[PDB]
């Protein structure tokens, strides 16, 4: 944890972003990615989720737009149906690889989550498997109902989540901090902007205390909108003005970007409101950027359908969803390049 | 605290430190300024106290690096010795006029303080005194001995400083909030780092927990040093380099400006760490400035003496450490204009 140590951490957290690059996030957990091929008609083997992310890390031209893809454990230890580590088709690409390290979340208190693993986190960072990985994910959710997230789980969450950053740190891996807030409730947008600047400067709060290297953190946020089982609507240009009123009040201009979740918004709608929020007004340092797993992999999975005879069209609509993030990124998605 | 009334906080908050313009801070109870005048052969009268003022404020061209001034609630009742309000000496030279609203600081736990003042805070801000007053300041302070500033007194003090703000904005004032970290200590500057990234995240923390406009705060802060007690030396640079990165580490993009208080510093060394802190690389938005008291009015009341036939040369002194400091706001201070 010395100077040129951290100097390489802000040089990885800048790469993952250039050029209005974002992420690709792939680490679905085999239970989390069965529940999405099982809607669709595809069998949950092992193999089926092998191919799946071969598809996805084989696709050609990808690098120009994903400048970091975000790993489920299982996938270091997989080949494609050639040979090569999956973990290969990305490196020869120039892309990051990063690795999700949370074990998932257990039961707080009434109703709420923390998310689990860190008394191994430390052990598991210097795994021989994810030598090639040079950042990390980690991910809490909080649930909104009548008086929650209440401060205390806001504030376990964010030691948490401090906790795994200084660790990752220490091992040479970027950590993207990932305080969700989950789309599947009954508030308003008022709500969701009060408590994710709550959220927001707590996150901060506690990186602080635990005195991690900020321009070293990515924090992968969710869009500020009202809740789905809320009658409340709302448009692309009131997300950006909500979503970047918190950030440019909560985010110090040490930390080198933000990337967004979808979070169960649609593809075209998250696209869109990265589009909304790049093209709003507002001098800061850090980058608006994306790292989308369902924006970005819903299509490929709905054309693939475990089909072989489907993949070229699976991973033409991967590219071409991942140029329209790109341009979003940019505030350029209405403009022809 | 409609769309307009926070658009003209954020205006008011970048008038004060536009062009390298800094803060003069004149505030000093009647009880600070007479030790102060008391060590020079001054006496405490009113008299004196109000003659201080008008010295201060009649100097020729200040303006050209002042952008506001911090008044003590006497002063505003104050005329010259010509019959002229001494605020309307400000007024008639453009620069925005403030108002301290603390009402100094009570015991807290063992051997640290909180600030008073916030029951009637309201109603005093709405006094027809200081209705030519747009900005305002609140005073907290950190103690440092073993094991504190103690947690409890970072969120009290954190707590009340968002208060003040929120009731200033709700007022039509901008509030500067000053968490001073006490030079009287002995602390080495490893710690002073720490803690103040500790304060001044949790001061973050309240201000969103507060829903203050964040474009409409100014931060008074404290250098990172060590303390007067401590035998450990620093230069200016290093002063530069650890202030930056704690700031960066710290401060949304939203905050129009941080002020450096010169807390028992020298005006000279006050000067250079504002000058080694501009001179840094690191991008930001927010702009780095002063507001000084002691940094800026030692002279003039070393060379006034109580004598009016030293009045000329102490305001000369005045004009001329402005110079000096503003130069300093732009990292400009070796460069000749
Ligand atoms: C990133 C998960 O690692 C966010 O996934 P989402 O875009 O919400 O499906
Ligand atoms: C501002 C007081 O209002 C700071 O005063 P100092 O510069 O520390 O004397």
């Amino acid at each position: 944890m010395d100077c040129d140590h951290l100097l390489r951490l802000g040089m990885t957290a800048k790469k993952i972003l250039e050029n209005g690059k974002g992420i690709l996030a792939a680490d679905e957990t085999p239970k989390t990615l069965g529940r999405r091929f099982e809607k669709l008609g595809i069998t949950n083997t092992e193999e089926n989720r092998r191919k799946f992310r071969e598809i996805l890390f084989s696709t050609k031209g990808i690098e120009r737009y994903i400048g970091g893809v975000i790993l489920n454990q299982e996938t270091f230890e997989q080949t494609s149906g050639s040979g090569v580590p999956l973990t290969e088709l990305l490196k020869k690409k120039g892309i990051e690889i990063g690795i999700k390290l949370d074990k998932g979340l257990i039961d707080y208190k009434e109703k709420e989550k923390i998310s689990v693993g860190l008394e191994d986190l430390d052990l598991r960072c210097k795994s021989s498997a994810f030598k090639d990985a040079t950042f990390a994910k980690w991910r809490s959710l909080f649930y909104f109902y009548d008086g929650i997230p209440s401060e205390d789980c806001i504030n376990e969450n964010c030691s948490i989540l401090a906790k795994y950053a200084i660790i990752c740190q220490k091992n040479g891996l970027v950590p993207i901090v990932e305080p969700e807030v989950f789309l599947e409730g009954d508030y308003s947008m008022k709500r969701s902007y009060e408590v994710t600047r709550q959220i927001l400067s707590t996150l901060m709060k506690y990186l602080n205390y635990e005195l991690v290297y900020i321009p070293g953190v990515l924090i992968k946020a969710s869009y500020v909108t009202s809740g789905q089982l809320s009658n409340e609507k709302y448009t692309p240009k009131k997300v950006a003005t909500f979503t970047l009123r918190a950030l440019l009040s909560t985010i110090p201009c040490g930390i080198p970007g933000i990337v967004f979740l979808s979070g169960g918004h649609g593809s075209e709608d998250a696209i869109g409101f990265l589009n909304a929020i790049n093209m709003e007004r507002g001098c800061r340092t850090w980058s608006l950027s994306f790292s989308f797993a369902r924006a970005l992999t819903d299509g490929v999975l709905e054309t693939w359908r475990g089909d072989d005879s489907n993949i070229e069209e699976a991973q033409k609509i991967l590219l071409e969803t991942s140029f329209k993030a790109c341009r979003g990124a940019e505030g350029k998605l209405w403009d022809q390049e």
